[PDB]
């Protein structure tokens, strides 16, 4: 198995994958790595054999369908496994936490929105569709462009929209256009 975790790529307290050589801090994997369970098989190998037991799940499927899905045990794991994706880029650490806003010339949003609170909200089952997931992962990117105005800061929210926007389409097996 690997020595650092695959999430952070930090070495530490680490639990191994039984049947990839993955490893994963306790915490950094989602779900949080199951307390017993001898094999355990993490988030990466579960969604493998989603597909390998449904092997028409990977035709194309339209945007629109995937959102009215509701949030039965394989959507669930589908949305944990995408929010991972999007931990998993560093750039990810400016919004994990609850942000807050003072800067002159601009109003902070609305509805603020961060990585942490959707992890608590998927962990609490708050979404009964993937519609709501999506639209709160959404919103963090959004509220971000919005806040950060002409400032070159704005690009973060851009650059990591774009890893999870990448994720969505190959996770949940958008139809591929121009
Ligand atoms: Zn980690
Ligand atoms: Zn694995
Ligand atoms: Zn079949």
């Amino acid at each position: 198995n690997s020595n650092i975790c695959e999430v952070c790529n930090k070495w530490g307290r680490l639990f191994c994958c039984d049947t990839c050589p993955r490893s994963f801090h306790e915490h950094c994997h989602i779900p949080s790595v199951e307390a017993n369970k001898n094999p355990w098989s993490c988030i990466f190998c579960r969604i493998k054999t989603i597909q390998e037991r449904c092997p028409e799940s990977q035709s194309g499927h339209q945007e629109s369908e995937v959102l009215m899905r509701q949030m039965l045990p394989e959507e669930q794991l589908k949305c944990e496994f995408l929010l991972l994706k999007v931990y998993c880029d560093s750039k990810s650490c400016f919004f994990a936490s609850e942000p807050y806003y003072n800067r002159e010339g601009s109003q902070g949003p609305q509805k603020p929105m961060w990585l942490n609170k959707v992890k608590t909200s998927l962990n609490e089952q708050m979404y009964t569709r993937v519609e709501g997931f999506v639209q709160d992962m959404r919103l963090i990117f959004h509220n971000h462009k919005e806040f950060y105005r002409e400032d070159k800061f704005t690009r973060l929210g851009i650059q990591v929209q774009d890893i999870f926007e990448k994720n969505f389409r190959n996770i949940f097996a958008i139809q591929e256009t121009s």
